[PDB]
């Protein structure tokens, strides 16, 4: 029998972690006028079995939507509910995006209650998420750190005013990306990784990759895009069907420098 209540799928492989899509079908609806962010997408699946968590994904600087879209399908067709955001100001500074960020997580969760919504029960609300790029990264470092609560984050070429997070208790994958120039690996996403003391955590950085290494259309969404959704599976939904996929180094010539800390496949 499987004795946990929130595994959702398949037991997963490599190859199907790697897929474009996830077990999962996925539609989306846009939200009118939000409550307290620009803009947003909400991507479900339909079928997952049960109730997912919510995951809620904010670009960076001058950046939208499109940039990080191709999370929405790829997570939610692993059973997750994902919304991507529009900022308020294509401009507004970290601290801002995590407020966003937050907010778009409280709609997701009056949907939820919302009998017209297409994700009317189909949302734990109490399995939240958070991912973003750039100040969007920086700003779900913040969201971790201010709500403990949340279960998993999964920040991409992240960039802080603060690189101190050493307060945050959230599992936390960071994604880095190696020539990044924007906001280069050694003077933000390394230290910021380095500050986090407290929780499970990992640090991933891509081969070659440019400050947009992880936005939609990039060249590594099988290495990537497993890494994201084990990340958020195994955290989120306490999945250790998960475990590998989540902690291991992938041998992988794509990963220039690979970290991990309190992801153990090991007993001691």
């Amino acid at each position: 029998a499987q004795t946990n209540p929130y595994a959702r799928g398949p037991n997963p492989t490599a190859a199907s972690l790697e897929a474009s899509a996830g077990p999962f079908t996925v539609r989306s609806f846009t939200v009118s006028r939000p409550s307290g962010y620009g803009a947003g997408t909400v991507y479900y699946p339909n079928n997952a079995g049960g109730t997912v968590g919510a995951i809620a994904i904010v670009p960076g600087y001058t950046a939208r939507q499109s940039s990080i879209k191709w999370w929405g399908p790829r997570l939610a067709s692993h059973g997750f509910v994902v919304i991507t955001i529009d900022t308020n100001s294509t401009l507004d500074q970290p601290s801002s995006r995590s407020s966003q960020q937050m907010a778009a997580l409280r709609q997701v969760a009056s949907l939820n209650g919302t009998s017209s919504s297409p994700i009317y029960g189909k949302v734990d609300t109490a399995r939240m998420g958070v991912m973003g790029w750039s100040m969007g990264g920086g700003g779900s470092l913040i969201s971790a750190a201010n709500n403990p609560s949340l279960k998993a984050a999964a920040p991409q070429a992240p960039w802080d005013s603060s690189t101190n997070f050493s307060s945050v208790t959230v599992p936390t994958l960071i994604f880095a990306c190696e020539n990044d120039s924007i906001a280069p690996v050694n003077s933000s996403a390394l230290p910021i990784y380095d500050s986090m003391s407290a929780n499970a955590k990992q640090f991933l950085e891509i081969n070659g990759g440019s400050h947009s290494c992880a936005n939609s259309g990039n060249s590594n969404q099988a290495l990537i895009g497993k890494k994201g959704v084990a990340w958020m599976k195994r955290f989120m939904d306490n999945d250790t069907r998960y475990s590998t996929f989540a902690c291991e180094n992938p041998n992988s010539t794509r990963v220039s420098d690979f970290r991990t800390n309190n992801c153990s496949l090991e007993h001691h």
